[PDB]
Formats: C-alpha cells, structure tokens, sequence
C-alpha cells in the first residue's frame, strides 16, 4: 500500500493550544496501537520551556478535538524538542540536553529502554534550518522505528536508522548526501527519507528524497503551507498515511498522495 510522494495537501487544524506554552511541540498517534489504546488514541506534549515532562492523552479522537485529556503522564526524563513518537505502546523520545534516546511504555509508564545513538549530534549542534534543539528526529513508517540524525562523520549530513523498538539497538544505517540543517524537517514513506525545507516561514516544499532500498537520491518539489508560519514539526503516520504538524499553536494534517 506505499508508493512515492507526489502530493501534500492544505493543513487542517485538529486543535489549538489554549497557552503560548503550546507554541511548538509534538502531537502523535500509535500506527500500530496495543491495549488499551487504539488508533484513536492521541497524545500531545507542549515542549515549550526548559523542563518538559507533561504527556497530555486523549482515548478518542472527538475529546482531543474538544474535550480533557484521560491521562496526563508525567515523564521521568526531561524531554527534548519535537523529535517524539509514539510506536506499539511507547513513546519514544529524547533526553533533554543528550543524545539519549528514551523508550517509554504508556499503558505501565515503564521506561523499557534507554540508548545513546552513536556520535549523534545533539542539543543544537545538527538542528534542522531553524534550529530548536531539534538535532535528533524519530521516526515511524510501514517498516518500523527510526531514528534521523547527523554525526561529525557524516560530515553534518541527514544519517537515518532503523531501530529496534525493543531494545533501540541500530539495525542499519543510511548515510546521506544532504546537510541535515539544510532543510526545516524530515520524515520517511514506505522506506524513502522525505526532506521538508522552507523558503518563507509560510511556504515549503518537499524538496529532497532518499530511498533507503536503492540509496538513490533525487530532488523534488512538492509545494505546501505553513498556514501559520511556525512549523516546530512534522511527521509522517503510516497508518492513516497522512503528515501531522505543529504549526504556532496549531495541531494540524495533511492529506498526502502516493503513486
Ligand atoms: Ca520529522
Ligand atoms: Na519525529
């Protein structure tokens, strides 16, 4: 059911964040959901400030829209940035001011795993064009869990990795040729790393791919908004197949197309 991008959508707001605290952040749901959550369930965490550790959990899709959260997780671990996921029960995300990589289970709010990945750049010195400390980008698509990032080898370039989401073990390692702080976000479809980079703090572009499958890249454009002109992050969910977004204060999606 994958295929290439060829197309992004216009932005539709899900929800909006009552606080500034809401500024940027990430918002997330599980493309492979475990008891007791389900495709519905949603999770949102407000990452502005020096101290993140609020997980904001909605059960059904219409109470993240416009209701209270069912459960708001505190975090044992600082979290950093707009790099999280959520994958088979757990949220996956960075330690604040490292290059650690944190497991959580949800559903226990067990940490299961924690795991530098190697020689990754961290805490401002690969960030994405914008900057905000968003040096370490994880990833989910119909393979599985990844993780994007840069190292001093790769010479400030976007390196992806498949990881183990058990143990967050590096599975392999894909080395590219363009510089990581060269583009606003990144995320990857059916095996094949999508770079986001914008022109104005209103307009992007998709503008670069690598197939981890032939390691052959290729440059694109493929035209889309900012509605809001602050785009903190943007993921791809291979279960709805759609890009979910956090644009100055607003939780947005974005229909796609694939070949
Ligand atoms: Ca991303
Ligand atoms: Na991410």
């Amino acid at each position: 059911g994958c295929g290439e991008l060829v197309w992004v959508g216009e932005p539709l707001t899900l929800r909006t964040a009552e606080t500034i605290t809401g500024k940027y952040g990430v918002w997330m749901r599980d493309p492979k959901p475990t008891y007791p959550y389900t495709q519905e369930t949603t999770w949102r965490i407000d990452t502005v400030g020096t101290d993140v550790r609020q997980v904001f959990e909605y059960d059904l899709i219409s109470q993240f829209m416009q209701g209270y959260p069912s459960k708001v997780h505190i975090l044992p671990r600082p979290l950093e940035s707009t790099g999280a996921v959520v994958y088979s029960g757990s949220l996956y995300f960075q330690g604040a001011e490292s290059r650690t990589v944190i497991r959580y289970e949800l559903n226990t709010e067990t940490v299961k795993a924690e795991k530098e990945i190697p020689g990754a750049g961290y805490h401002g010195q690969f960030p994405y064009s914008w900057g905000g400390y968003t040096d370490i980008d994880l990833a989910v698509d119909e393979a599985g869990l990844w993780v994007i990032y840069s190292t001093d080898d790769a010479k400030g370039a976007i390196v992806l990795s498949k990881l183990n989401p058990e143990n967050l073990e590096l599975e392999q390692t894909w080395e590219t040729n363009i510089r990581k702080q060269s583009v606003a976000n990144a995320f990857i479809i059916c095996g094949t790393l999508y770079t986001v980079s914008s022109y104005t703090s209103a307009d992007a572009t998709v503008n670069f791919a690598y197939d981890t499958g032939t390691g052959i890249s290729k440059t694109l454009t493929i035209p889309f908004k900012n509605r809001y002109k602050y785009s903190s992050m943007i993921d791809y969910n291979p279960l709805e197949k759609k890009l979910f977004a956090w644009d100055n204060l607003n939780m947005v999606t974005y229909d796609i197309k694939l070949s």
